[PDB]
């Protein structure tokens, strides 16, 4: 008996006792966008299909898939997804939907990347997308999370990008990563809110003021994180609308819920 758009695990990696990354072989089938996500999943005691909305971590371009996902203890799939292993499959349902795509935006000179917590995985698959350095001058990634480890995984992420023989200095003057801690201390602190409208990220990176001068953002976070953030963007001139006609910005839900 096989599993229904099984895809097998090629790879884990933990970050903390509450994320960790993993990647697999991409279905046959599968087409999409960066930023784009699609619905996996585990089977429970009585072979039942436990199924989650996940944002493809990795590229397009990218010949595996890499997923970026929190671990919640009492989580239905995640309680149980944390300890798949090399070899052991997931159910990957192969249709990719999302507002968090470069097409739902139009303009030009910058494309920012606003999220928490594992809001970052559609960005860590957007910021490897060429198109986004393309249609685009600048990217301006905006991560916040509680504590140092959690940003980690998208630090490293980043860290590789720019250090890379070609790649980097590709993304040389093009990627700004600007990341933030608001319990643990880090030499850059404040919610993305926060910095934004006391306009710390503009004389922090030296740039002008985000205006809806043909900028450009993709917002990721809770729902209050979305809807704080939606407001200040606007507090500039900014507009939502997303996926096949021209808008100002995107958002999306990086999980239903108030967060763990
Ligand atoms: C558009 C969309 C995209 C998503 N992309 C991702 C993804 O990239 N990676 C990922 O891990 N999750 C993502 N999520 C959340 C995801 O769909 C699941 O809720 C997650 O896999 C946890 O599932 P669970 O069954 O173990 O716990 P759930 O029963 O789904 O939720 C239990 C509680 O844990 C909290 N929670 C769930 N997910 C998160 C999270 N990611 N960060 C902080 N708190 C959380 C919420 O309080 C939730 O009520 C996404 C959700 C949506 C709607
Ligand atoms: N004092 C307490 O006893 C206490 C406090 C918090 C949580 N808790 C327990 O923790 C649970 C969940 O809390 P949590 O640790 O996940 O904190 P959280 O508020 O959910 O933190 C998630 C991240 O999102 C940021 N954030 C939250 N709202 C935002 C907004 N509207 N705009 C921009 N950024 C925003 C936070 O910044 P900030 O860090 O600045 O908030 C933080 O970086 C609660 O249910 C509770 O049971 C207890
Ligand atoms: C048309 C624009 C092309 C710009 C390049 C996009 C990344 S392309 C990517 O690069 C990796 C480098 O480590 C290789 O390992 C991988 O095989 C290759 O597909």
């Amino acid at each position: 008996k096989v599993l229904p758009d099984a895809q097998t695990v090629t790879s884990v990696r933990h970050w903390t006792d509450t994320l960790f990354s993993f990647r697999v072989t991409r279905p046959q089938t599968l087409r999409f966008r960066s930023g784009e996500f699609v619905m996996i999943g585990l089977l429970d005691d009585n072979g039942k299909p436990i199924m989650r909305a996940y944002s493809i971590a990795s590229p397009a371009w990218d010949e595996e898939l890499e997923f970026y996902s929190i671990k919640v203890p009492d989580g239905p799939l995640t309680s149980r997804l944390q300890h798949i292993k090399v070899g052991e499959q997931i159910i990957l349902r192969p249709k990719p939907v999302g507002t968090l795509v470069i097409d739902a935006l139009l303009p030009g000179k910058r494309l920012w990347f606003l999220a928490t917590g594992t809001g970052i995985a559609p960005f860590a698959s957007l910021m490897r997308e060429p198109e986004a350095y393309e249609k685009f001058d600048e990217v301006i990634m905006m991560h916040a999370c509680r504590t140092v480890a959690e940003l980690e995984y998208g630090r490293q992420l980043v860290e590789a990008l720019q250090e890379d023989p070609l790649i980097g200095e590709l993304v040389e003057g093009k990627l700004k990563y600007y990341p933030t801690t608001t319990r643990e201390e880090f030499h850059h602190m404040g919610r993305i809110t926060d910095n934004l409208a006391s306009g710390k990220v503009f004389e922090d990176l030296g740039i002008a003021p985000m205006n809806p001068e043909t900028d450009r953002a993709m917002v990721c976070g809770s729902l209050a994180f979305n809807v704080d953030v939606m407001k200040v963007l606007e507090s500039y001139g900014l507009r939502e609308g997303a996926n096949s006609e021209p808008r100002e910005f995107v958002v999306e839900k990086a999980f239903v819920g108030e967060g763990i």
